[PDB]
């Protein structure tokens, strides 16, 4: 932080806050400011500059916040030099730091920080613009905008994990270069106090490492020594510059990336985006303040897209909770594996099996019987005192045969039902290779699988729990798992509230968890009516807020009466003292056996506000998009019977005799109706966009295709009096072409009237088509400007979105690649001309 | 309500509370429970009537702590059988019984609680409940139609009570034959305020018949207070309904209650009353009435929430106004407003504007004559001294000299004195009033932010021409009631190129709470709004990153945009609002700074925008794909119009003419259709359409040519049997959408037919048109769906439904009747001759 070396691309100057008198100063300051007023202790600072420029800097020293207008342009007195100048105030001390401006960009009059913010005003658009969930596309055009920007020839996206060791998300490098994607690094290239001084200056910049250093002139009478931490012109030090030196870089610009994390709001670092560059390389003051602007953005985004992650594992809970509600009507023997909704579906696995009184059932990939009964005599004999176990690899827990098992099975979670009964569920092996370099050592995981979380063995106590109770009508799991003895725990059931009621509506059920969750004892509730006495706004146990309420409870028993299917509805009240529960509930029938009515069956969710939004919103749009498909298919039939219509029309009209011309009048309006029966029986454009396509295959000839879209088009031709030519030979004519003729159609025709659109009133357009033997290529020239720039950047598939008729031009262009061809635009003097190709079956 | 008479098809027991012996009693209990026994008389028990499970519950219902659960208590008596209802009721130092034969026709045991009486209303209820918001008069025909349906009474109506206590009937529905009401208002005397707060304590009364003979009861003398029948079912009419009956001519009466709760808890308001009428008695069971009462419930949400989004709406209509009165700050001259396009006639809603300006008269729509303008402007000053603005409705009634002359087409005035010369008119139309009573043109009246807005503008004109109160008398019969409107002009900031303040107007003083002196010539980022040492202080990070993205895109972008704002004032207060942004172009065209507003809005109103705004950025594609799929549609279209084109160019015979023709009709047809989607064409204002001659031939024929494709598809044969005499005649209207409508009706009766069939056409000429076919018939849920009764319709249904909505906006219906081996439909319509 005390180093006095400076880089040689700008000067530094370091002055008191009350005199106003440069004390430290540069050696290459004295020959870039005098290039006469001799810079020294004690000189001022209003004559190295003209006076706008000695007023505009006084005025800087003076506000309160000069971070918000760091890049100053001040002019040197002789000859006036442009110069960019920034203030950094350090404890007792101003320190400013001059680089000189090269012609480049130059923001309106002083730069300021709002004008530099706006140099990256179209990253940030794109940013915002992506749909949320993918952390990989936010880290892909994050990187992409950066190299954009920046022009440096790498771009790195290194991240930090919980124990510092790095990992490259992404990279875009110019073509020639070795890729870097996915080597992880040691902990040791980044030493911790890099990390920390990064947290305090989030923009570092070495313009090169192969350059001769000056140093300063510190006054000697200083009671304190000068902090170099702020200045951006601090040398580099020899461990950082031992990573370019190991990099082969020679420019590098560093951007740390901090987000705010709420205490377990506690800062943390990221990660880093990373610029190198093979020759030295600088670029002005603003570009690197929009850059740590986007970073910032960039932080934000991140930190927005962790939260919606945080937010699966609620939903899955939810999931399994409404799955172990749904497993509690099932009888106890053999319904644990009877509809669709078995114990797969309760934790994510490939095989399960229920050992109970000898009759071991099958699910999936399993190990056979025998060897099934040898794990259970392993794991009863072993583990005496463990009702149930978790194993990430039976290899290292010591099953004797768990080598004959092969590859088939790795991870085993075993629970002990009763004393002869037990419940197996296995996970297939999975194998993690990791790159790691900048050591390079390839290091292997052996044979392990996926780690069992806590959810997951939550819910298999509460299914453990749920086939205990069940079977007595009619807790210290050892896991095993990082290789560290025995690291045995308790885990906690996964029982929601429930309440059930008969018919009449007194209530008959009340577990211990609504117990808990309003405190009120069972025996203290049961035998009361539930509407009125349990649940009512006066004189009752639990007082809903409202009559609204009230009405909407009895609703929803009705509706759930009739129907067997759960609805899930919005529900809230008070507890016992003053406390706002507001929860989720779902109401299901209770059909016994026999198939008669008994009451209903009643279980809550407790969810965060934020999924009951978004649930919300869901609901929302998929009623937007039902209207909205329901409209359309509508507007479809409605289409289609006048449709039918004209094609019966013209099948009389043809039935009548008529003239050969007449009648190849007819077949070119014939081929028309199909073209407009083909393109409305697609169902949309997504599928075509998507790339699932099919192609017809029939024969055809081009007489049927020109003539087709010259019927289609000359109308609006001659609308504007432009003139049609063709100058295909009849060699070509008469070989006969086999494909998809209605695509090819549609497409040359919209292109060729795109192309007339186009055309300037009284133009001339050509059409060619060349055969080779076999590929057709298609040329078009009309006379004009042609198609703008923009448009015809519009008309390639990169844009997610554009306008319709580019859309058009995107679709035919798509379509173009399905049919293993090409778009070309040719602009000459006056002339614009399209060339398609195609390759098909002479 | 002390009246000790009874209505003769019950019976009433009274019980003390605590001893639980009989005290009261009726003879229609001697004869009806009792007979074949214990003497009905005071002091007799109560476990003696009844067999011993029914004594049991009685003792149980008793014995309950809120006896208003379980009311419909099913007893059977010691006699076999007859069963009897047992409602029960808690009376000041009593308990009173009431007891309902129970008839076995219907309802065997189907409902014995409160939770069960409920269920019988759940479909009425579903029906209500998925109604689309925002329409008063949708949501009390439904509901008085759910009511007919349920009861089965003659006569339903829905009885609209004003603020002057003065009935409107709003909505009815009554079997065919019968004289209806609709509209016709009473007065306020017709219903005592008496029974009003009887049917604010008693939400459903019933009256089985008028003419039958009541019963006295006998009560012991030895109680020091009266019993009070009040709050049971079994009361007699005090003659106060009894004339009402008569002059409504009813016999039975079943009338419910609307109790709405409208903030100052919040108080409860009688909104009106659901009456049925019938001319003969007639009988429901207590769980039907219970019902009944159950869904007035729902009905008195449903209208609550109506109201409130009307409200929200009326809110964001004067957010509208707010934002459109900016705009004129930046266009410079008075001239300039009416040269642009969004027009001072569109600040209020108006039929005509003019504009007097150093002896200069610009008018837009229906306006006066010059004279009659500069005849208006000498009245104002001549009569008027030191008023500042004049609103009317009336001009006549306001006493202009020639207001007669004026003629209808003006009738309500709204006048502002910008300068001593220059001044504003506001002009209004004719509009159509009838009101009847059961026992020169009027224009609506200005409101009261309408002349907020036009006093603003008033305010906002004379700055700028400066930089270059008054009396409304017509909502009352009155005269010179003055007002002084308040102004809206939102708070305002604005800033240069560099950032620093500008302009800070003196309403985001008051909001914000600093002055213009001490925050002007600062950066408006970290220094005003920041999130340490800043007059605002913002939340956190996220803030100041969107404040300055969104200032950046204003300065870059070209249009002006939204978003979320909230800081908290120098007062501790967290103010939430929404932030408007736009360029401040100079006259050259140079970009000098931005200007920025503030709106105010309501919680309510500001988070139904975030989650619309959320759902809308889910749909992208499917947005602009309708656009795409319109722009492309002409291309096709174009090529088969050309095609017709060169087929016409040879030589044509008079049959190839004709189905030349047809073909042309048919492709009119399909590129009208394919024009405009026309979307759900709900209101009648909406899809305007085409009037041009025609002939009843070609119509029929283009038709049928859609339909002889499947026709011939199944062997079907269609016979036209329509003479020639109206094949000849020519009408005036709308004729290619009579063919969509008739051709998609053969198609229908093609649909669901079988082989051989014959189908035969007809006409008669008042358009009538009967398409008759044989067969089995349209299934009859498919006809449900198509009459709307079943809410969700399928794609089949949907095209039968847009055809009866187009017959019904030809101002006709559609009527299927239904015969041994035949099914007709008749559409009736009008037209030109």
């Amino acid at each position: 932080q005390k180093g006095k070396l400076i880089q040689p691309f700008g000067c530094l100057l370091a002055l008191d806050e009350k005199t106003f008198k440069v004390i430290a100063y540069s050696e290459n300051a004295s020959e870039l400011l005098t290039m006469h007023p001799v810079l020294g202790i004690g000189t001022d600072i209003r004559s190295l500059f003209t006076a706008p420029s000695a007023s505009a800097l006084q005025k800087a020293l003076g506000f309160g916040d000069v971070s918000l207008l760091n890049p100053i342009l001040v002019h040197c007195r002789t000859s006036a030099k442009p110069f960019y100048a920034i203030i950094h105030r350090v404890t007792g001390s101003i320190i400013i730091d001059f680089e000189p401006v090269k012609p480049y960009e130059v923001p309106m009059t002083a730069a300021g920080a709002l004008q530099s913010y706006k140099l990256a005003a179209k990253a940030i658009t794109r940013l915002q613009s992506l749909p949320s969930g993918s952390m990989e596309r936010l880290c892909d055009t994050m990187v992409q905008e950066v190299f954009e920007l920046t022009g440096y020839d790498r771009v790195m996206a290194y991240k930090f994990h919980e124990d510092d060791h790095g990992e490259v998300v992404s990279e875009v490098t110019k073509p020639g270069l070795e890729p870097y994607l996915g080597l992880h690094y040691p902990a040791t290239d980044i030493p911790q106090a890099a990390r920390f001084l990064f947290m305090k200056n989030k923009v570092r910049m070495i313009v090169d490492c192969n350059a001769k250093h000056a140093r300063v002139l510190q006054d000697e009478k200083l009671s304190f020594d000068l902090t170099l931490c702020g200045s951006t012109l601090r040398a580099p030090h020899s461990c950082h510059l031992q990573y370019m030196a190991n990099m082969d870089s020679i420019a590098s610009l560093v951007m740390a990336v901090v987000v705010n994390e709420e205490d377990g709001k506690r800062k943390r670092l990221w990660g880093l985006v990373v610029c190198h560059n093979t020759t030295p390389r600088f670029v002005p003051f603003p570009l690197r303040y929009a850059c740590e602007f986007l970073a910032q953005v960039f932080a934000i985004h991140v930190n927005k897209e962790v939260e919606l992650d945080n937010q699966m594992v609620e939903k899955n809970i939810l999931r399994t909770q409404t799955l172990l509600c749904d497993m509690l009507m099932r009888d106890a023997p053999l319904g644990i594996v009877s509809q669709s909704p078995n114990i797969m579906d309760l934790v994510k696995c490939d095989g399960a099996a229920l050992l109970y009184k000898d009759k071991i059932w099958k699910l999936g990939t399993t190990p056979s019987e025998f060897h099934l009964q040898e794990i259970a005599s392993w794991l009863c004999e072993y583990h005496m005192d463990s009702t149930g176990l978790s194993t990430d690899s039976l290899h290292d827990a010591g099953f004797p045969r768990a080598l004959s098992l092969g590859d088939s099975v790795c991870g085993m979670a075993a629970v002990r039902i009763s004393s002869k009964d037990m419940i197996f569920w296995f996970r297939s092996h999975t194998a993690g290779e990791v790159r790691w370099g900048g050591a390079a050592f390839l290091e292997v995981v052996k044979t392990r699988s996926l780690p069992w979380k806590d959810y997951e063995m939550d819910a298999i106590h509460s299914l453990q729990l749920i086939l205990r109770n069940a079977f007595k009508d009619s807790d210290k799991f050892t896991r095993i798992e990082g290789d560290y003895k025995a690291i045995i725990q308790n885990p906690n059931p996964l029982i929601p509230p429930i309440f059930g009621t008969d018919e009449f509506g007194w209530c008959t059920e009340w577990n211990p968890a609504m117990s808990k969750l309003t405190g009120l004892k069972r025996e203290e509730v049961i035998d009361k009516m539930l509407l009125g006495e349990v649940f009512g706004t006066q004189k009752s146990c639990c007082r809903l807020k409202n009559q609204e309420a009230f009405v909407n409870l009895g609703i929803v028993l009705n509706n759930a009466v009739t129907s067997q299917d759960p609805e899930k509805v919005s529900f809230a009240f008070f507890t016992r003292g003053g406390k706002y529960v507001e929860c989720l509930l779902c109401v299901s029938k209770k059909l016994d056996r026999e198939g008669v009515v008994t009451g209903v069956f009643c279980f809550l969710q407790l969810a965060s506000h934020e999924l009951q939004q978004a649930l919300h919103v869901q609901r929302l749009a998929e009623r937007t998009a039902v209207k909205r498909l329901k409209a359309l298919a509508y507007i479809k039939r409605q289409i289609r019977n006048p449709l039918s219509g004209i094609m019966f029309t013209r099948k009389m009209i043809e039935g009548t005799e008529l003239g050969p011309e007449q009648r190849r009048i007819l077949q070119t309006s014939a081929l028309c109706q199909k073209q407009l029966s083909k393109i409305l029986d697609d169902s949309d454009l997504e599928s075509i966009i998507e790339g699932c396509l099919d192609l017809e295959m029939k024969e055809f000839t081009l007489n049927e295709v020109l003539t087709a879209s010259t019927s289609q088009v000359m109308m609006k031709s001659n609308g504007k009096s432009v003139r049609i030519t063709n100058e295909t030979g009849e060699e070509v004519m008469s070989d006969t072409l086999y494909g998809d003729s209605i695509r090819l159609q549609q497409v040359l025709a919209d292109f060729m009237l795109m192309a007339v659109n186009f055309t300037p009133s009284g133009g001339q357009l050509t059409v060619s088509a060349s055969l080779r033997k076999a590929n057709l290529e298609i040329r078009l020239t009309h006379t004009g400007a042609g198609i703008p720039e923009f448009l015809l950047n519009q008309m390639f598939g990169t844009e997610e979105d554009v306008s319709e008729e580019g859309l058009s031009l995107m679709v035919s262009r798509k379509l173009v690649k399905l049919m293993n061809g090409d778009v070309q635009y040719l602009r000459q003097a006056g002339k614009s001309s399209f060339i398609i190709t195609a390759e098909l079956a002479a």
